[PDB]
């Protein structure tokens, strides 16, 4: 009853992907199970073997070890049936493939294959265990340090090697120039200057120059580091106390404010989460935040955004003046930047982190605690996923512990930054999670200039079109969706884990119909790549010009207009120190350091069917044609937004 | 009228930032008066000569003004007044012109104070003087420790004694990539034990040198254990054997296997063959606790034999304890593998100990420091020691305010990564200061003291006596060319309060000492300056060069331990040696440490080069090239000699000795 098939091995192209270590391989059938049969980087050599029985029909492929990087198996027996692997293999190891067809797990009822499903998930779980980072924060992976994750989601020694390579430089030329240990003021704006002898870009270049026009200040609320906020105003609000007297400058005397917000051209930024938020020190010193509201007006004919009033704090009174662009220079100016410092700790605190980082760590740990290798949804998301867990650890281990650059030049501190994500965690929704949900609530479908939207809005519909095929192609109905007792066990675990059970977020803790899991799937695959590149791209862009992104305040918000003046408006800003750390910070941050993956570009082929990658060509096509009008559209801006480039997009969040 | 014509010659360093937009101008001090400030009417690295006449005549020029108008740095080199009808007048600087002030700057000829009685020179000294007593003063850092230089942060000295922004930019470069590669990796913050010894092998992927793989692939042997010191990072410890000690009781049986049956151990006492390495100074010393773990020291002494007929020097036996005892067991070679191993590495961890508070801090940083702030404060710019010694000091103290400020401080390698700690290191420097002598400061006392002279295989001996000799060789020349007797010596108030400074700041009045408080001959000022350079130069050089190349291989150089020293034999395991080894992030932190510390990085100025012209005189710069052309015989040998060695011994090679202190 002997039997013999060719094995292919195909070992990976990255630095040390290939062993010296002897490997034996079992092949277990529908009969049997095979005894044990023994057999550099880049190589897809051949090998021989002959089962001393026929198992019969194949069902797992189990490969040991005496590290290594294998890509796929493929075994041929007297027809191919690939096995994909894509992970590590380090010191003595046994590891069991199933062949590359998906599937789900009433797809194959044969016993063998359901228990295998469940030990490698009764072993992710066991090796990927969740912990309570800190009250009313989302679960997170429950690993201290990068040593202790494991091969398969660790960074890539070549990608390692290039972010330490340029955090090494770019520290080494600003602690030569005195910029990161100068406790003191800046001697004046024309010395903000310096910071372009470090990092240069072209959008950094237009943010200087443009620093103080009011269609600059008011675009970048659209088109900026957080464009999320702005949403229409129905009403002014009773907190905001603007008159008709206030905005008869820009509106002109033809129209009344009612009369605006009747037509939908008033708009509103609310920074109010940030009211009593505590603050940090920064060299002996107390640092302060406002609570800002500012009110926007959309000129008629596409005209520009333009700013209409602002209130630093978030309660009404005589010590709370509502600056308007009429004031005197230093007043309007001071209560623009005292909303970009606010911009600073929203994005980073929530934006940024709260919802490009945490919630993308949940979907990850859920996605290989719940959804064994096998499984269409596995395949689909686990490209969405690389290396966001190591770049989270990393952040709980380089970023925001005591001593870090959050607490070394922020003005929220690390103590801030929590408060807002418990404060913002408890007001999430699955609306402003959803791209088209969030700007029909938001109520901007309608104002112009706002390249965030129409460019989200294209790559949401990619998605969200191939999502569909996908979950078309394994999903024949409703039934088999709620039948999919892995696919539910991943929405839960996503739900408590990472939404804490909030029922006022909205967010489904089950998936009944195939159009719900298509929209949870859009949902989680746009917040891994396009959502975090449209919010960390242009970081340094945004606060290179340290008055356009101040990272902290010295002196409290005005009490009165008629007493900023250069001296003070400087006395305000933060210290160098401080200035230089988070620039150099948010300049490490803003690109991939190496070994960047596109959306859509899947050279970790997991999907073998035909179907699958008809539909990923579709997908990547699709994402070319949306990549070629924003090259079109930006052709006439003075400024560009390429933030939402799909080709400068990354698959899933590393950086 | 009387109209006067001065050639003015300046040279500006080539240094980035040493130009200047500011509008300089000089004035001209001489026997018939100062002469009214005439201006120049400046680049890095530009020579140029200007033309302004003096409104009278100044009679012999005295000294030379340098004014800078009103927030620019210009780093200026040299004057050079060349007045009508022929005459040259060599006004060295070498200084950074800061702020809008004035230099007053003498002739490049070197004066003692007896050498010239003129009024204005004299008041020049002391108000030069005074100045450098405001600028540079003294602090006790801590009891029982040398006082140092009273400045708190790097930011607060002067551009003077500031690190040079080239050298900046390239130390800056290598701790940046360092510190980011192991920080990015995870290796500062992974707390618990390495996994296997193999996995310390991942050092070498950080970075790696011919001699710390020697050291790794040597290990374990027993000869290359020994020969560590006597050419390796602690080479100043070993000492020979009159008596075996009483407190560590070692008998024929012990060491039979080594000595054989051709010798007793009593009889290798008597042919000087026996050697040991004390550790005892750690005795009692408090330890420090490394990620919430206690941590351990011992106080080991090593017996040593000399083979033979230039044989290999390999350990007789090592007892971890100043207690000899029941639970203070003598290993021997003969012990199983773990035990001698384990024994060997508790050395090994006491003579990291040893090295980096006492030999490498102290003795190459601290009392550096001392001699460096005692020129500064007690000889002006025109003295000859001035001259011979500022080139020995360049760098040392910001080197050093950045250890008190960087290194030293809680939360920092000492306190994180070290099983001694910030207590157990001032408590080894407070110790060892009582037993300073002026006999361990010079090298050939030194090794006579320690009967090391006829020892085979001592490289830092060799070149160390090799490099003693021409420094006090060319030391002894400038001596005689600026002072003609022993009176002369005595009569230099300015050189008998220079080293009654050190003696009292550096030493604490110590008698016990030996450290002259006065020098009375100019034999023993020779003596005086010869071991202040060496002290300075070769002696840090052979302590600091192979800093990494010792540790690299962490069970070779661990520097904390974190099981107590064992009490009985035959309880060692692998397991065991894992255990007792510092943690992974102790580990990681203390090597990029030593990487960084253990070469020059950029702007290297080696012993006997001397860029800044200080010494205008033809004689003393007949002594310089002279002494320099000594220095590359010195390197031939040792070139010669390392042909032939496996492991040569480089720390020593003038070519790669810093003139001064800077790392
Ligand atoms: C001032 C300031 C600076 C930084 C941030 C970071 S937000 C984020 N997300 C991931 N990060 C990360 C990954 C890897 C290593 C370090 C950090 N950082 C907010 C605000
Ligand atoms: C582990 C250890 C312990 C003690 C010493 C004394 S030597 C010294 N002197 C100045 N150092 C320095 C200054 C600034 C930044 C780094 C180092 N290091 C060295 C190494
Ligand atoms: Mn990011
Ligand atoms: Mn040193």
């Amino acid at each position: 009853h002997m039997a013999e098939f060719r094995v292919r091995v195909s070992t990976g192209e990255a630095f040390g992907a290939g062993t010296w270590d002897k490997v034996s391989v079992s092949i277990v059938g529908t009969r049997g199970e095979s005894p044990p049969l023994p057999l550099t980087a880049g190589a897809e050599e051949d090998f021989q073997v002959t089962l001393p029985e026929d198992v019969g029909r194949v069902l797992l492929l189990r490969v040991h070890k005496a590290a290594w990087f294998c890509r796929w198996f493929q075994l041929t027996p007297p027809g191919h049936l690939l096995f994909p692997c894509y992970q590590w293999l380090e010191g003595a190891g046994t590891l069991v493939l199933q062949e590359g067809t998906a599937k789900v797990s009433w797809a194959d009822h044969h016993p063998v294959l359901q228990q295998q499903r469940q030990e490698e998930l009764q072993a992710r779980q066991e090796m990927y265990q969740w912990k309570a980072y800190n009250p009313g924060w989302p679960h997170c992976l429950d690993e201290k340090t990068v040593e202790d994750l494991e091969l398969n989601i660790k960074y890539s020694t070549a990608k390692n090697a290039n972010f330490y390579l340029q955090a090494g430089s770019a520290f080494a030329e600003m602690k030569i120039k005195g910029l990161l240990d100068r406790k003191g003021l800046w001697r004046s704006l024309n010395e903000m200057k310096r910071i372009f002898n470090f990092r240069r870009t072209p959008a950094a270049e237009h943010a200087f120059e443009h620093w103080q026009e009011d269609a600059f200040f008011a675009s970048q609320f659209l088109n900026g580091l957080n464009p999320v906020l702005i949403r229409r105003c129905h009403y002014l609000p009773k907190n905001f106390p603007v008159t008709d007297a206030m905005v008869a400058s820009v509106l002109g005397p033809g129209t009344s404010l009612q009369a605006e917000l009747e037509k939908g051209s008033l708009f509103l930024v609310d920074h109010g989460i940030l009211s009593g938020i505590q603050t940090n020190v920064i060299n002996g010193k107390p640092q302060f935040s406002a609570a800002p509201m500012t009110l926007l007006y959309q000129s008629p004919g596409c005209g520009p955004l333009l700013p209409l009033a602002i209130q630093l704090s978030q309660t009404p009174g005589p010590n709370s003046p509502i600056f308007l662009p009429t004031d005197d220079k230093w007043d309007w100016l001071l209560a623009k930047t005292w909303v970009r410092n606010a911009e600073f700790s929203f994005h980073e605190a929530l934006t940024h982190l709260l919802h490009s980082h945490l919630l993308p760590e949940v979907f990850t740990l859920a996605t290989l605690r719940q959804l064994p290798h096998c499984h269409p949804l596995f395949k689909l998301l686990i490209p969405h996923t690389r290396y966001t867990l190591h770049i989270n650890t990393l952040a709980r281990e380089l970023l925001i512990v005591p001593g870090q650059v959050v607490d070394r030049s922020t003005g929220i501190g690390i103590e801030g930054f929590s408060e807002l994500i418990q404060r913002n965690m408890k007001q999430l929704n699955y609306s402003l999670l959803c791209l088209p949900e969030d700007i029909r609530t938001r109520g901007v479908e309608d104002i112009p200039g706002y390249y965030y939207r129409d460019d989200g809005m294209q790559i949401w519909g990619a998605v969200e079109r191939f999502v569909s095929e996908i979950i078309g192609i394994y999903y024949p109905s409703d039934e088999s969706v709620q039948d999919d007792r892995e696919l539910q066990a991943w929405v839960r675990e996503i739900f408590s884990k990472g939404f804490l059970n909030q029922e006022s977020s909205g967010i489904p803790s089950s998936l009944e119909t195939r159009e719900a899991l298509v929209q949870y799937v859009t949902m989680v695959i746009f917040t891994c790549s396009a959502k975090h590149a449209a919010v960390s791209a242009g970081q340094f862009d945004s606060c290179a010009w340290m008055p356009n992104l101040p990272p902290s305040m010295q002196l409290p918000p005005p009490t009165s207009k008629g007493l900023a003046t250069c001296e003070g408006f400087i006395a305000t800003l933060p210290p160098v120190n401080a200035t230089c750390d988070v620039i150099l910070a948010l300049w490490l941050l803003s690109k991939e350091p190496g070994d960047q993956r596109p959306l859509g570009t899947y050279p970790d082929e997991h999907f073998t069917e035909e179907a699958p990658r008809r539909s990923i060509a579709t997908f990547q096509s699709r994402l070319a044609q949306i990549s070629r009008g924003i090259q079109e559209r930006n052709q006439g801006l003075v400024l560009p937004y390429t933030y939402l480039d799909p080709p400068l997009i990354e698959n899933s969040v590393s950086i």
